[PDB]
């Protein structure tokens, strides 16, 4: 149901972060992503290396629809809902 | 029926928030939250170690919508409303 | 018609900033505002002690509904308006 | 059909921002508004003195409604857009 | 389909960016942007000289609807929709 995905830096460019270890492993595959630990982390994320505005055209055809956008520090966050 | 929830540093894991100590008893409960008094406040605030994707999904089963969410400092939050 | 709150720092404490000198003084009596002058400035302003979610829980029987949250330096503000 | 207007540090006091160079001058006559170019600017800009909520208010009565209010830097920015 | 546009520092005078190297090259040729790579940067990114509110109202003629606007660092962005 809820989808969270964000971008460091550039809007225009990615990694585009799509998935927390819990995210749904179907939707993951079907984007394309990757498992990856950033550098100062413990833990593995999913990600893409698809700017932003590809990722949200891809979740739009799987009925997702942007709920918010957010910036916070120097991340542009959105928040999308499946029906 | 107004309710705030908020992550810090990372949107993908825990902590978070999801109460002060006005919260709904029975909603903290039902979310596994803990109760607990931070280093140096004068408040007690509830909190999961689930990352905030997870509590969305959760709050969604017991009728609470987004209305909002945005960025202040390194904390990203959200303003949720039931029906 | 539009109504302006705010809180500083964390989300679960008051004081919550609720009014200009130009705010309906009956709204700001219902809500139980003060006045005060912060330091320095040359204009007062209503508050209440109250954190933030217990303010839109009161705003929202007096028919105030929340179009917008958004975090600005250190302060969490809400743009509130009545139908 | 979009309007944008700011203010800066606090959201009580004006001045609040209300156009550019090639906004409605009728709109901006109605509003009160003065042309002043600022110090280490370029372009002209729309100011009143009057705070963001009662700008709102008359954007209201000229057909405008609020799509989404954000804060960048120590600016609050509404992106408003007429029916 | 989904478009990103941003401006920095002031939101009356352009550059407003309006795509990545992948963006449509219809759209991008209806607005008049051009393509600048930016200082240190591995990648190109498109442009107009219009500040956002102008966009905004091509966007609108081009079936564009704005979903949400944030602030992030010195940028304003906002996420549009298409129908
Ligand atoms: N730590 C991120 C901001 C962030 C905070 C909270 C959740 C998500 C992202 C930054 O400085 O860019
Ligand atoms: N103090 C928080 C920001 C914040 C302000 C107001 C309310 C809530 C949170 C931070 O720096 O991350
Ligand atoms: N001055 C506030 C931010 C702010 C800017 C503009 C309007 C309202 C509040 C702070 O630093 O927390
Ligand atoms: N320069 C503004 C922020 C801002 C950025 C982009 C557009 C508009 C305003 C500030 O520091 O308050
Ligand atoms: N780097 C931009 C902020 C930004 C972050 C993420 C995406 C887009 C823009 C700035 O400091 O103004
Ligand atoms: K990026
Ligand atoms: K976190
Ligand atoms: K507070
Ligand atoms: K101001
Ligand atoms: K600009």
């Amino acid at each position: 149901p809820y989808l969270l995905i964000s971008t460091q830096i550039r809007m225009e460019v990615g990694p585009t972060m799509v998935g927390d270890e819990q995210s749904d492993p179907e939707l993951m595959q079907h984007l394309g992503a990757s498992k990856r630990r950033a550098l100062g982390n413990n833990f593995y994320e999913y990600y893409v290396d698809d700017p932003p505005r590809i990722v949200l055209d891809k979740l739009e055809r799987r009925g997702f629809r942007v709920l918010s956008m957010t910036g916070v520090g120097q991340t542009l966050v959105w928040c999308l809902h499946k029906e």
